[PDB]
Formats: structure tokens, C-alpha cells, sequence
């Protein structure tokens, strides 16, 4: 179908460039990264700071181009502890210009009743699964295994 077909060339034309996230509260960086996270079907990792999870609050900015023009730039990710979905986020870019290169700043805050567990537990055993989309148009699913140091 043409849906299947146009997903893959969103893909195509897909880059993620760099990625960083700060202390929401006091705008220090607690990670910054040039790997493509987004690249599906390879398990990537990234070492994040035990710190993160004092966070009440984490301010991420993610840096991407793409050659074709999205509608309704989207992503859905979820936080699986041990296979299990303990958290599912949504976050929304909009409208992309095809050939543009673009700065998404989201900000992430656990639900308020959730108490964190310790990093020496979660570690290696977190994976985040992001999910890419242009409206309802699935583009890429990408996972990330989490260590925390
Ligand atoms: C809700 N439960 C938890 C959630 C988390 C998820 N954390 C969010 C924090 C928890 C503390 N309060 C503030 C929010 S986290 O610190 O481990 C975290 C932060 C950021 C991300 S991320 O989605 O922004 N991102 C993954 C990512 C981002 C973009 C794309 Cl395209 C692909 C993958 C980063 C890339 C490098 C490391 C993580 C994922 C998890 C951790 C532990 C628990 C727990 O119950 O023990």
C-alpha cells in the first residue's frame, strides 16, 4: 500500500543528529549523545547518569533532519522494566518542511504518585521503545537498553 511506502521513504530521509538532556530544575546536562537512537532494528545503549533518577523533572532537546515533509511529526515511547510497560509517553512535533533540520525540545516527568526504583536494580534492565510517526503512519521503531553510572 502506498501508507507502507511512504513510511519507509519518512525513514529514508530520517537522521537523528544529537540529542541532550538536562536537570529540568537547575539546566545542567546530565547527558548529550551523536548516535542515532532512532535507527530500528539494532539494540542500541546509553549510559545515563544514576542522578536522572532524582529528577522530578528532565528537559530533552533531540536534533533531526528529514528530507520529506511530515504532517503531523509524533512519537510514542514506552519505559519497559524487565519486559514489563511501567510508563507510556506521547510527545508531538507537527508539521515538518521537507530538506529542514530541526531542534524538539520535550519535557519528561514520571507520573507523581510513582516511586523510582534504585539504579543499581534498573540498570541494564530498562528499555526504552520509541516509536516514530507521521500522524498514523508508523516510520520506525527504534529500542534503547538503559545503564545507569
Ligand atoms: C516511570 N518509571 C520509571 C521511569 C524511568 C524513566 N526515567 C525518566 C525519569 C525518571 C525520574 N524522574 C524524571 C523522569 S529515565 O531517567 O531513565 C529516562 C530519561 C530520558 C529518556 S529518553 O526517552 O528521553 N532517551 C531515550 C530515547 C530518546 C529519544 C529517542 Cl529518539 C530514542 C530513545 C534518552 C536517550 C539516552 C538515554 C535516554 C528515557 C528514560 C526510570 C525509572 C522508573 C522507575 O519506576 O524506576
Amino acid at each position: 500500500s502506498a501508507k507502507d511506502e511512504r513510511a519507509r521513504e519518512i525513514l529514508r530521509g530520517f537522521k537523528l543528529n544529537w540529542m541532550n538532556l538536562r536537570d529540568a530544575e537547575t539546566g545542567k546536562i546530565l547527558w548529550q549523545g551523536t548516535e542515532d537512537l532512532s535507527v530500528p532494528g539494532v539494540e542500541h545503549e546509553a549510559r545515563v547518569p544514576k542522578k536522572i533518577l532524582k529528577c522530578k523533572a528532565v528537559s530533552r532537546e533531540l536534533n533531526f533532519s528529514s528530507t520529506e515533509q511530515m504532517e503531523k511529526f509524533r512519537l510514542e515511547q514506552k519505559v519497559y522494566f524487565k519486559g514489563q510497560c511501567l510508563e507510556e509517553w506521547f510527545f508531538e512535533f507537527g508539521f515538518v518542511i521537507p530538506n529542514s533540520t530541526n531542534t524538539w525540545q520535550s519535557l519528561i516527568e514520571a507520573a507523581p504518585e510513582s516511586q523510582m526504583m534504585p539504579a543499581s536494580v534498573l540498570t541494564g534492565n530498562v528499555i526504552i521503545e520509541t516509536k516514530f510517526f507521521d500522524d498514523d503512519l508508523l516510520v520506525s521503531t527504534s529500542r534503547v537498553r538503559l545503564f545507569y553510572v
